[PDB]
């Protein structure tokens, strides 16, 4: 019954040149190791995985891998694409390069019904040995697993743990953890992280982790440790930068941010994906300066 | 700030022969008071608030006043209107007949702008010197009171002291009470009465106590004494009456429930509300069996 | 199956002093009367129905009426509530004082079920021997008349003949003139006039005809003779009116356009509606200018 | 100005067989559209299931579907969208090179970029290629949306950007679109909507119906065009109740059905996470389709 909880952080990918900068992703993956970061998740969605290559959603696995090697810190690797075919190659390279588990999005574009989301998460499951948590954001993918789904995939597939729910839907995580409470419900959603680990959830996997491990990773502790006042505390004072980090599409504001914060070299994305409008720059960059970023 | 808060019941109004049935209505008044029911809400959207002619509306205010006297249960009076000449009536009647406070829907059909609502329910809490708690189900009224709009409601009016969200989105309950902590969030929706109390709500507004005062009331007294484990624990297992009691329009639910379970007479609507389906009809049925239904 | 069809208007209700301007009532529409209109709609939303008492209600569809005796335009009398009970009131105040059908919004707020809806409708259609027209409004009721609850009352009630959509949903205007092309689909949505026309509809209760029956009143009969092209083409250059006209919630624009043009003499809406932002007052003279604005 | 393809199109299926590319029903496939009337085909759409062939794949039924339509006036508008620039940029190339006389390209999915990256999304793809290129919006399965502006700005600043193929449900939309830019060429993306949207001045469609029943897709489309109105709404007002059944699921699924139901594919075969409806569904698919007479090979 393996499970990967806690504070968890949706790396951003830095881009140099039009290639992948290898030397500033390790760079900033001990930053989150030494700010009480649980665990990593390369190449999710604010990895952008869509515009990564084969090897380069690969190689950031690696370098995940061993960035971490020596220390608590878990890899749960982003292996989820709207192929089965695909996403079963990124699990099973996932496990032979010693990676922890792996995050698997609900099939985005194709819009699969739910006996097809069944089978596509059953055959991904049968893959590996190590766990698997599930990613619902309907608000991108274009479907929803449904809480019967994400129950009877959990009940019936062995290293099938959990949810990475980013639905803003409170009820549904009601909903999940009323009829089935040994699953580990993760946050996807900076705003409502408090919310989600007071009824029961165990972990959240965050963007602004990215920018303030330390205040991310101490909301989740506190919670963890019943420690529901100081636990919505700093929830309460993420909320500002929580919501303007989705004035626009994720990452675009959050690698405005690591740029301002210079804890990135240059502001570069992959197309589609481009630098935000000047106005919502001004309006990141002043967000900013109520909270204290944590450097190198 | 005068403030009404706890465990509050949307009371149900029962009919006989097409009018109202005035004698059964006190009669459930002292199976909510005798249950640790804090407040009673009449005429609400529970109430049927739209079919009720203006005395009737008038007479069970009375009728809650009345039964309320001697007691600890303050009556939360509903006087919410779409027309804002409307909801001054009925905000003054309420003072001048003895309830503690008003409960006011945001104006329906209408849909107002923002600084229409802001002069709207500026001109009733003008009126009265009793508090005056907001009410905000945009799937209903088709309008949304802002969350600027709420506190800057809040601040501006002192009577105004909180908001009866119905919105399902526990996002804007973070939005208000990070940015205005001294209001009080009444949560409007029962299957996730927890997680609205968890983060700093005070209070209920709820459809399911009119069939389980009693647990509605231990959820909402469990959680204002922080024990959020037990306060959890009866939210979970409320999930299933929570959302089979919506699973048609609201009060036809609920109204149903309550004749099964011999508290009211008739299984009588006033059009265009009906009985619920034959298929549902089984559904309310078969869930009540789960739960143990306090009698008189 | 008697019918009321062609170019309507939904008229805008005019105040002075907080009362009913009932003689700038009556110039206003025989204005709409001199410009090719075919039916007035005394108290639709555009006639802020919420917000008049039941004897104003009855006030403005006296004058419709009255003013219309002698010409060839008729009035379909706006007689929607969300309360059974007082839609057929409304309806039989609407036979017995010479108005040729009315206008039946869905109910608003308590979102009846669908067979709710039927028997809500029924009761107003026995309840007269005019023509009866339904009224679908989702984004104000909270609830939609599905297609078949249409269809059935349009086969099950003689003087229920057909439906004003307001949804901006096409997709339902097929549904509905594919399986019952004996109905008369009748335009709610000023910018989508022609394509609902140009699929078999056969006529409009407009907002824009207030400010500009001529246009509206050359489009729908332009339609109606199967001419698309001098149709569409005034379809097409209404799009910019049609559209600014709902920068704010209808018919705050659309007063406002009225006052501009001095057709109204005063700005007046009641509470909950408001005189719009500064900068859509602006906006709405900007893109009147585009128009020529048809006098007294 | 402008080159354009238009008319009564096809979003082709992809057919299975073993897990491998049924080629030669494929041809076979599109044979028969040819011969019932289409004036274009699209290979390897969203009902083409783009998202589970592979790269090599998704080129292989390009260059089926040019060398079948060659000798006759049949386009091919192949499917070359990617939710990431390079890899559009790379199906856009590879059509134009191989014969291709247009490329559709859908929205970028998932990603969900702002309407400026959608602008340089598709200014990148117009700039490598010297062939039309026609817009795909569909919101409910990309989770983006091009707005009106940005289609407009796209046709207006880029040569080969001739139009989009609206798959929205939202006929204001379209009235926008055509009274503020006129010159475009909007095509349907929604079967049940096909006459609405060409009796505003639309001047195609790309059909998932038409997969099932060509000729009348061909002869709604025509007649519209020819400005019969009457005819054209008749055939749309016969083919609702399909045209609502081909989508009791999510294409593809309902229409590789009822492809395999009229004998015209050989196995009911998808690539996960797609699967074969509910027996209920199943059920409702072979009863609508009675009511309509299939043409064969
Ligand atoms: N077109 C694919 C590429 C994924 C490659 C691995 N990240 C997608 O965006 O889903
Ligand atoms: N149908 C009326 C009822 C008013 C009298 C009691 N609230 C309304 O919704 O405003
Ligand atoms: N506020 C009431 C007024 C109804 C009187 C008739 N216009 C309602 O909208 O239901
Ligand atoms: N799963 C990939 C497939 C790309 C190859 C064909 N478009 C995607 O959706 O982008």
């Amino acid at each position: 019954k393996n499970i990967i909880i806690g504070a968890m952080t949706a790396l951003i990918t830095p881009f140099k040149n039009g290639k992948v900068d290898e030397q500033s992703y390790a760079r900033l993956i001990k930053r989150q190791i030494e700010n009480g970061i649980d665990a990593v998740v390369p190449v999710g969605t604010t990895g952008e995985s869509a515009t990564l290559t084969h090897e380069e959603h690969r190689t950031c696995i690696e370098i995940a891998v061993e960035t971490c090697k020596g220390t608590k810190v878990k890899v749960l690797a982003g292996a989820g694409s709207n192929a089965t075919h695909e996403a079963v190659g990124l699990a099973k390279f996932a496990k032979e390069h010693g990676a922890d588990g792996i995050l698997s999005v609900a099939p985005y574009y194709n819009k699969p019904t739910q006996q097809g989301l069944y089978e596509h998460y059953k055959a991904i499951a049968q893959s590996v040995d190590i766990p698997v948590l599930l990613y619902n954001v309907p608000g991108r993918t274009g479907c929803e697993i449904s809480t019967d789904t994400i129950i009877k995939l959990f009940r019936d597939c062995e290293n099938i743990y959990g949810v990475k729910e980013a639905s803003g839907n409170i009820d549904k995580c009601v909903d999940l953890l009323a009829h089935e409470p040994r699953m580990m419900l993760i946050s996807g959603e900076d705003a409502i992280n408090y919310p989600i680990l007071s009824n029961g959830g165990k972990g959240v996997i965050s963007v602004t982790s990215n920018l303030l491990p330390d205040m991310i990773s101490a909301l989740t502790h506190f919670a963890l440790d019943e420690n529901y006042k100081e636990a919505k505390k700093i929830n309460d004072e993420l909320y500002n930068i929580n919501k303007i980090l989705f004035c626009e599409s994720n990452p675009i504001p959050i690698k405005t941010a690591m740029y301002l914060a210079g804890l990135i070299e240059s502001l570069e994305f992959r197309l589609p994906l481009c630098s935000p409008s000047k106005e919502n720059f001004a309006k990141i960059e002043e967000v900013m300066k109520k909270y204290k970023i944590k450097g190198f």
